[PDB]
């Protein structure tokens, strides 16, 4: 009878009912389809899991906002009748948009959403403005760092200044992708577990005794690199670090690190990469993230200013590195006019970073007024696909 709050995130859907504290439902965005020489798609982390002849790796979320309607649909109808399975017609829902969505996006969005799954009520939020009601606030700066799009939105009032935001797209995929070639510095193959199936030890240094699984079909160039991509995140999350201050070849570079054995097992305590594929967002022709935090702020009104600026809220699956907000806060506070007192929400756990839109998303869900404030399928039938625009803002 509750509420689903429907999170499609960057590169990780998030779903769950309205009065639930975090997302039960959560799987790779990602999904695979091929052609008859049937368009079935495959979704969920398992089913990926199995490789498969001429299977890609296709994202519905490209652009930040939904590129592939037919994929976006296909994971929409998986998630109601398997992860979440209810039937679409008794229950409310909430969907988050991108802050820059586009307009006819939205309008298409809604259409689908009603006539194709005939829900009852609807509510199309903003993921920033979602992040700062799960922080407790209406008024602050949002830094959303995904995947393929990290933005910087501000809020005032609960209402996205478009006028504020900066779309820079340093986000956890270039990371990543730096980290693949920074091991191309440590002349180690990118091999991912779905070959791998052998482990031994290894000497440090030394490339490692593993074997693969043989009988498996040829693998498509897409889900390989996506395969490698996991792979790397895995390693990346557990590994990067952002420096105090601007790496400058530190004492014998960073002191010991971190023995991470990649599924190989070998593998080499990381050194000062570790430290410099990081600041691949504070030392890119592009702006850095403080530099997108001071144009967006510097960009709206000044009478709001300071309330941007010590309301900064950081939210995002690639902020979530080891002494990240630090760093941020340093260069904030030095490019900060000194008579401005910036702060940032230390909200820094896994749970309250990625999820944070949905967390959002089920504080609204589970308001009393969001009875009205919804979409009625009524307003649908007299009151064309429009009633969007006019209903959510």
């Amino acid at each position: 009878v509750g509420a689903l709050v429907f999170d499609i995130g960057s590169y990780t859907v998030r779903a769950g009912y309205a009065g639930e504290d975090c997302p039960k439902v959560d799987f790779p965005t990602a999904i695979g389809m091929v052609v008859e020489r049937g368009p079935t798609y495959y979704i969920d982390t398992n089913a990926l899991r199995v490789p498969r002849e001429n299977m890609e790796a296709i994202s519905p979320l490209k652009n930040g906002m939904v590129e592939d309607w037919d994929s976006f649909q296909a994971i929409l109808d998986h998630t109601y009748k398997m992860h979440v399975k209810s039937e679409a017609s008794l229950h409310p829902v909430l969907m988050s948009e991108a802050p820059w969505n586009t307009r006819a996006k939205r309008e298409k969005l809604t259409e689908l959403m009603f006539e194709h799954y005939n829900i009852p009520a609807f509510f199309l939020c903003k993921t920033a403005v979602l992040t700062a009601f799960a922080n407790g606030r209406s008024t602050g700066l949002i830094l959303d760092s995904g995947a393929t799009h990290t933005t910087a939105i501000p809020v005032h009032d609960g209402y996205v200044l478009q006028q504020g935001i900066v779309k820079s797209p340093l986000a956890g995929d270039f990371i990543t992708m730096q980290c693949r070639e920074l091991f191309q510095e440590m002349n180690i193959e990118l091999v991912p577990p779905y070959m791998i199936a052998s482990k031994e030890a290894v000497r440090e240094g030394s490339p490692a005794n593993w074997k693969r699984k043989e009988k498996l079909p040829q693998v498509t160039r897409s889900w390989h690199n996506y395969m490698c991509n996991c792979v790397i995140q895995d390693f990346q999350a557990s590994v990067l670090q952002v420096s105090d201050s601007t790496y400058d070849e530190q004492v014998a570079a960073q002191m010991p690190t971190v023995h991470y054995e990649f599924p190989n097992g070998y593998n080499c305590d990381f050194g000062a990469e570790r430290l410099k594929i990081p600041e691949g967002l504070f030392d890119p022709t592009m702006l850095g993230v403080s530099h997108v935090v001071t144009t967006s702020v510097g960009m709206c009104d000044i009478d709001i200013r300071p309330g941007l600026y010590g309301s900064v809220i950081v939210a995002g699956g690639n902020t979530l590195i080891q002494s990240f907000t630090d760093r941020l806060n340093r260069e904030l506070s030095q490019k900060t006019p000194p008579s401005m007192r910036l702060k940032l929400i230390a909200n820094n756990t896994t749970v309250e970073r990625r999820f944070s839109s949905w967390i959002g998303g089920s504080i609204l869900a589970s308001l009393g007024t969001f009875q009205q404030m919804w979409i009625s399928k009524q307003e649908y039938e007299e009151g064309g696909k429009q009633c969007v625009e006019r209903k959510c803002p």
